[PDB]
């Protein structure tokens, strides 16, 4: 059979991200490498009417105290299921075709503007610490994501804050900073979590970054410590069933992923070339039938054509 | 491996003389079968606060002119994030335990009260003939229905309408009101649900009969299919927009391999235990992974009683 | 037009305590629902002269070596152009009074003993499974299966093994002997017909899997595909002849439209009464082309009943 | 949509059909016309061990005194579930591929040696007179009868007793008497049923061809008289209701088609220029998807290839 390679590129927005994908769909040939760009039409128009400009417009409202937290927290909530239909319905109708892992050329290279998880868990997580969403609507989300896909080779961007605050004027810096910390925390949760990490056996260290490289790192540096929130846990100090069942969902779906650093530091025609390297060793995996690469192939396209402006 | 029976209670609420909790402990009394009865603590305080008479308070003001259709809609969408969340996390952590079908007793008989499907599907629809969801919503929803596993076996009610709306406003929840039309919309997305299942296990394609809508299974009309021809997801020229399109392939997969079954709730409580448990000789059964599948099970089904079930 | 709800009692004999037509004479007495009987009379006289006694008594001697597997062939084959001549004259009959679904009460309930694949199929499987039918037979039956029209609602039976045999051995029909292997071969026969639906519902293609008998639904291994991977049915390299290969297509489109309901026979006559009319609660229902359609089915099931029922 | 000619040449054997079928077929072109032949190898060594020789040795037995009316009974009634599947299984995979009637060129021609009524009707019929078959058996396999596919023309053959039973001497005599008289019957059923004959209308009139041309004949002259056995009737004197609706169905069967006579008491080329011109006016029918045409020829290649010898 034909081998695969599925890549998401994703982490903050601000970076590079966009023009470092389109200069490495620009090296390969026509049909070897597709791109599922950013589902900017469905966001503005096909799902809802300007969703992001709504999602925006309630920060602002609330933190000008012109609506209620619960107010906001129903907006951001309900904003989320609309912003997340592109990722995870292509998932959905992707997955029936991929295979088992193969090992680290393709037939086929997909690259994605962000993963499901960017909708289900980062955003709303980054939303909680803003306080437009409650934890448990975030783990509500977390409990959704869809089961991860064999080959889930998913690339974080790393660049310095003054960077990219630099780059991104042209300005909520709370989110920004709140986005950055959510991306920082998943890199760590993965490696915690290929390091043998258990969150059950660590709960109680919590109280008071490298995503496939370095030491385990402490719970304390992991998305977890975000859910010890008083709405969460039982008079007796603990979480409730409900929420730490959410936490290992989190930690089954983050646990198998291939995560990846890309340093955007640097020229567009550097992060290229530091993301082709990157794909040398990613994770590859097989198609279930011989036509699931044109079929894939469609489905790209057709996304990009329908949704990516 | 030994085996196991799932069985989902599901279907328009308010159909029993007793909840469908309340017939799950009586039956829950055997020691082969465990039940996961409704997360009420989690809808009530834990999610958030009163969400059920949140839906129903909403509906009404809707009605009432008093808030836009826009703004019922957040409201629902929302809302139903938290309905179906315990369904959601049971769905997940119970997924790696479950193996192949067996055939045609079981070691054990976990039945549960409602299927992910009922917050995610059948609820935000019936809002959305209700006036109350954008259909973009609810397909999202859809889009995220776990994979259906093997042996999915659910059981769905059948009852007069005149006895249905008897019965229901005999238990009036905490919160809600008794709308008939929600009443209307609620049982019409059920019958759409059982002939849907059916029109997808006879060869239904629904891309090959969606021009019927405009102009031996059930015709497409009388399935959850034609609720998605709604205007907001088809584009100038009519067509279905494919993001769309591919939220109906993920309906039409999830559904079709499910099992229903229906139960006649127009008899009495114990009659209603009796005609379960018959239902039960036609069920799937399936295999469990490990050796400790059975015990993980039924732990989950007796912690999630005791913490979301009172 | 009015609705028509039609029941086929099927499944391996002798499982009720009561028969399939005595059951059906309990049933027959509300005036909404008729009967069509067993065809007893036709069996033992009018047909031919006692066609069950004459297929035991060639079972048993075939067991014993007194007659060869091609003598007992021969007569088993013949029995069962017989055996099923009532019901394919009632298909016949029925079918052009028989209209398209109405979905998920009907006007008239038609009950009838068995369904013309017992005496097309199920029956000649369980001999070619007791050495006493060629499988190529066993597939000319098959192909001459009447096509299956909507709402085909076929009810067969749930019981344990030892209950069964017991049940079994308290009315032994006349010229009847108490086979064991024979109950072994039909009930396997029955659970396989079971499996099939199911396999052909959820998406299954027999083509596809055949590979898998020589190295989300039941493996094809637990279908009735299985019995047709015989070596009479193969050429040289292993592949099926194309002429069973249509069978097999055949087989395959008569059977997925069909819907299958369980019957748990393991309780008392009252019991199975009421559990038969409780399924009907989620059974199909069609609609009639005519609108004397309804008299012309009383009176066929009046008349059929009153001469082939004793 | 493309439409489709369906032909079946019956009747009598040792007339003629073979021969002028093939002559047919050689007139037109590779891909407008399939032949669907005998199948010989279905009978000799596919559903059973010489089927045939069987049929031919038990009607001598019982002839002889061999055996009983009984026995020979089951051996034919065995024998002819053996005889009848090939055109059976043709027919009911056919059957999704028939559209409805168009008009009396066709995309496709599809000429088969026999129709499933020979061995569902004829065959039987024919033993039945010879003693080797009761009539319940005869109705029982009456009653299997496929539903008669619009667009049914079906050609049977004339050929005078002296000029046939010459031609056919390189011998049972009666087995032909009988199976002319049964051709010659059903001929007459057809043109009945079509005039509007009702066989319940016309029962008592029993007691003691042309199949689209000249007036009602008698029910006495039809297939119906083959019927009217004491084993079929009751002690009232009339046939009892099993039968009777195994007449219903024959006379539904029967009913719809469209039967033409060939005379075939001329020479090859002549019998091949008179099939060709009745096939002028017969029915024509629409198939119903667009690959009906290549998959209904590749139906009758394969059929050819692996039973017709
Ligand atoms: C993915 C995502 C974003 C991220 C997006 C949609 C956003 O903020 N603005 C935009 O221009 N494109 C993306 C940034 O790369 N924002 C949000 O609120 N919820 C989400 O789920
Ligand atoms: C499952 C479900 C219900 C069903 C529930 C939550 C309902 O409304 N009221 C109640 O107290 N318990 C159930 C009735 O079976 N209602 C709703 O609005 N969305 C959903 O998703
Ligand atoms: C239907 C059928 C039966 C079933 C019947 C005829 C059987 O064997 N004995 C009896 O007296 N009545 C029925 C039991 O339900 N048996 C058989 O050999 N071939 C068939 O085709
Ligand atoms: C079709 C048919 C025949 C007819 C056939 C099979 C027969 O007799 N001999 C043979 O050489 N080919 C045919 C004659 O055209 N004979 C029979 O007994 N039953 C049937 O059903």
């Amino acid at each position: 059979m034909p081998t695969l390679l599925r890549v998401y590129i994703d982490g903050p927005h601000g970076m590079g991200k966009t023009t470092t994908t389109q200069l490495l769909v620009a090296l390969g040939s026509r049909d070897d490498i597709v791109y599922v760009p950013e589902p900017m039409t469905y966001w503005r128009v096909l799902g809802a009417s300007e969703t992001i400009a709504n999602i925006y417009t309630t920060q602002h409202r609330l933190d000008q105290g012109e609506i209620s937290a619960g107010d906001a927290a129903v907006v951001m909530t309900s904003a989320q299921i609309t912003m997340g239909m592109p990722y995870a319905v292509t998932d959905a109708v992707l997955a029936p075709h991929i295979g088992g892992e193969a090992g680290s050329p393709p037939a086929l290279t997909l690259i994605f503007d962000r993963h499901p998880i960017a909708a289900l868990l980062c955003y709303p997580a980054a939303r909680y610490l803003m306080g437009s969403m409650t934890p448990q609507a975030v783990l509500a989300f977390v409990a959704l994501i869809p089961p991860t896909l064999p080959g889930t080779n998913i690339v974080l961007g790393a660049l310095p804050e003054d960077r990219h605050i630099d780059r991104l004027a042209k300005l909520d810096l709370a989110m920004l900073a709140a986005i950055r910390r959510v991306y920082g925390l998943l890199a760590n949760t993965v490696r915690y979590l290929q390091c043998g990490g258990s969150w059950r056996e660590d709960w109680g260290q919590l109280s008071g970054p490298q995503s496939n490289a370095g030491p385990r790192p402490h719970i304390g540096d992991t998305l977890f410590t975000l859910f010890r929130a008083p709405e969460l846990l039982a008079p007796n100090g603990d979480l409730y069933n409900v929420f730490a069942w959410a936490l290992d969902v989190l930690a089954k779906r983050l646990r198998s992923m291939h995560v990846f650093i890309l340093d955007y530091d640097q020229s567009p025609a550097g992060c290229r070339d530091a993301l082709l390297q990157l794909t040398s060793g990613m994770v590859q995996t097989h198609v279930t039938t011989p036509g699931s690469i044109p079929t894939i192939c469609d489905l790209a396209r057709t996304f990009a054509r329908e949704m990516g402006e």
